[PDB]
């Protein structure tokens, strides 16, 4: 657990994390080109990797006879991992984002020159999903919204390309997350204004946070 | 004071406390189902247990032949509770608000893990008075206002649905109060122009105090 | 300088320098009853009571013979005190602003229990001047402006009320002091947005400056 | 290097980067008088002066015989300074940029009474690039921008003034990293929406650190 290449691989599969991460809620909410494979068997190579791999226990060192620890590990957690790596309404792929709770135990590798760029990403990632999940709104809530409005602000009533509706998601998810509101996107529906106090307060409450922790970050440098 | 039971009944009297802090000025201010009698007797029970239960003074502990504090209580303050628990312009019901000072004097009890929700909360309670006042300004303020616009805004001038003319001033509370301003909701006669100053005012400060305050917490936490 | 009557006089010469702070810009901008002499001449009072009182020296205690004072006071700073002291264009009444000297020298008498008013009262001194200016720039830039606009706003385009026209500048100041921008002003001709860039600038100085200063001392109390 | 000539003249070289450094994208962006000679060539004889003046090395004091360090200084860096000095698309005057190198190495010169406004003026220089970038888009990007509605919002489709269309890319950078957004100026297209996007994450990362830093400031003091 603590070699070179238990260590760059583990900042591999956090890489690939961020990757399933930003890349399932997206094609999973608004698509409804072939390098699922390569990380969703990279994920079972890293449980056989977790089975063969060392260990320490509560006090005990790591331990020869690598046989003892794979119940241990079943006893721990094993069962939401496994249906994390397993492969009409397919929607379970969601379930995949469980992939989150791998860089949940293994936060000892990263806890300042990393955690930046990592604060600026969960950013992101929130940016994303909040994104994703007005576009879910804007879609579903039919019989005026904001998708209608959109059609007027880009002459594109048919129906926009899917990467004006994305970015146009991400950059009001970020407005009323930095807490600017340019005013061209509005929330003018019931269950969207819900969703704008909701987010509201999501907002002063997670953009407040994470700058006052960037903050203290700039003032330990 | 001290008894399971106490402690059990008195986050209870809080959590009704919220609830009547919440939902007196909505039906005073709104609506102008059987749920009442429950609380409103119970308070007077609380009275009761106020009479019967254990106290210490100055420096003495607590001391039986229970009638020694009754007379006690009355001396500090009893008036404003029997006022509290008392069932034309029926009004008066407005007169329930005092029992926060219910929860000014058992501050003890929960002065970390609760008192993040406990700001968020209080903060929504500021919202949602700032909301009725706001709704009450809009609906006495007549002879070009905001209601008129909301009725272009939504198409229905007759009358809006109370649950869109509640969402859409508890949206624009949280609007002012947090600092974005989404512009769908625009104060435009005098009377709304001067509230508007006095909540931006309220906002700088307040808005800037619990949030410091919360920082606070995460930074002890 | 420490009598009781010292110090409720001067308290009382503060609040009457608050009230020329804010009542000769206003009718100095806006307006181009008879309160005015029971003030103008109460300044001159306090010159003749600033040559009869004590004072404390470089390290000399307060001394009998009450002349010696007199030339130092005079050395020190009497002319700018004495032509604030002195009643076409009679433009000169803003000289009468001068009058904020007299509360640069006696800050400890204020220097928690009322700073909190005091910069709340600094704040409403400087949206006042900066809606002065604004009104100023909006009468004064004439051959499409703010004014124009508002004109349709509220039904009136003849000329508003001055009180709309005034309580409209208050309002956009708060607004750009404490970033919010409702969008109901917006500033449109160049003049406009430079100052608009301006105020921006200071806004970002001042809300910021004073308002950590307000948390400081919350956190202090 | 200690030289009161010395220190003189770095603050005037330092005055003159800051004049180039705000000079050289003005003119580089926006218009595709004698006064560019004066200081090209005063930076050549800054690079003279760094030839000919004294140094202190790792641990060696200013030594005589001023040749070794000639050699010194172009093994540290001589080619970037050169490249810097040196007079169809002649844009490669951007390179004159690298002028900001200059004051990467003389820091210890000015670091509370002058980092306000240095950090002020960086706050500036930042609005600046980032106007001139926002023009260089709403420029190229022509096959419904925000120029076309600049043209209506100002009575002038032809062309808008130089100056016009100056403070107002100047207003919306203001606007965008002080978290205002009075939405006269509005991202609408694509391109301007991911520009805005980026713009709103380098906000919120440097109005906030910057203003950070400022209070630190104030506090110290
Ligand atoms: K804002
Ligand atoms: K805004």
């Amino acid at each position: 657990h603590y070699s070179p290449f238990k260590a760059v691989w583990d900042w591999l599969i956090l890489l690939l994390v961020i990757y399933t991460a930003v890349f399932t809620p997206y094609s999973a909410a608004f698509l409804l080109a072939v390098v699922d494979l390569i990380v969703d068997i990279m994920f079972i190579v890293d449980i056989l990797i977790n089975f063969r791999t060392t260990y320490v226990n509560a006090n005990e060192e790591v331990v020869s006879h690598p046989g003892r620890i794979a119940v241990h590990y079943f006893k721990g957690w094993f069962l939401i991992d496994m249906v994390a790596a397993i492969p009409l309404i397919g929607l379970l792929k969601t379930a995949r984002l469980l992939r989150l709770v791998r860089v949940a135990r293994k936060l000892d590798r990263y806890s300042g020159a990393a955690v930046l760029f990592l604060l600026m990403c969960t950013f992101a990632l929130i940016a994303h999903w909040l994104a994703c999940i007005w576009y879910a709104i804007g879609n579903m809530e039919q019989p005026i919204g904001w998708l209608h409005n959109l059609g007027d602000q880009i002459g594109k009533p048919g129906g926009p390309s899917i990467k004006d509706k994305y970015v146009t998601a991400l950059y009001f998810t970020f407005s009323s997350l930095t807490s600017v509101g340019f005013g061209n996107v509005s929330p003018n529906t019931n269950s969207e204004k819900i969703f704008s106090i909701c987010v509201m307060l999501i907002g002063s409450l997670m953009y407040a946070s994470i700058f006052g922790n960037v903050s203290a970050i700039i003032q330990r440098l």
